[PDB]
């Protein structure tokens, strides 16, 4: 079932975003692969 | 065109995040595949 | 290093979600492919 995200962080060394979830014992995360780049 | 996300939720049964969007009639969502796991 | 997401926007022409990152000059983003659709 859907649960809120407590915070989003991204890492430009590992190219992953991590969502810390409000669920259960508090130690669950969602993680996915991302492009990370500088824009103009 | 990029539109704000009003709400982000993640679901460890379907392994999807859903972003609720601020656009038009208010019923648009984004959805992507994610890993969901416990940490120590 | 993990850095916080300032804000999240999604685009239903490019089918990309963009996370604006709190880092350096403020022009860094994380981007990933997404479904975008209308709900009922
Ligand atoms: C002078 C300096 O340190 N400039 C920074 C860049 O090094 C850095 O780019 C990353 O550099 C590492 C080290 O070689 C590479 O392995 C990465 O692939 C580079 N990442 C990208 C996306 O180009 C950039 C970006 O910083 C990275 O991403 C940020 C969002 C943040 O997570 C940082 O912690 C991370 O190092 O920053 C320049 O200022
Ligand atoms: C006893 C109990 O209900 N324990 C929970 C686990 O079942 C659950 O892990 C999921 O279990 C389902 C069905 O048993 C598996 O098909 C899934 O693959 C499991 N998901 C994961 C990520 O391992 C966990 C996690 O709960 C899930 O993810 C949460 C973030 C939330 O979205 C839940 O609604 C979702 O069911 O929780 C245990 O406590
Ligand atoms: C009359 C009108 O302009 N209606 C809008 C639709 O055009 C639009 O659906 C997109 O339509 C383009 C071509 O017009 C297609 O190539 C895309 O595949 C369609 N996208 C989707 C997801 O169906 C919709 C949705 O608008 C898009 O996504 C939004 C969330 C936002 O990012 C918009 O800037 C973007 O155009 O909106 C109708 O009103």
């Amino acid at each position: 079932a859907p649960v809120p995200v407590t915070k989003l962080v991204c890492d430009g060394d590992t190219y992953k975003c991590t969502a810390y979830l409000d669920y259960g014992d508090g130690k669950w995360v969602a993680q996915w692969d991302t492009a990370v780049f500088h824009t103009t």
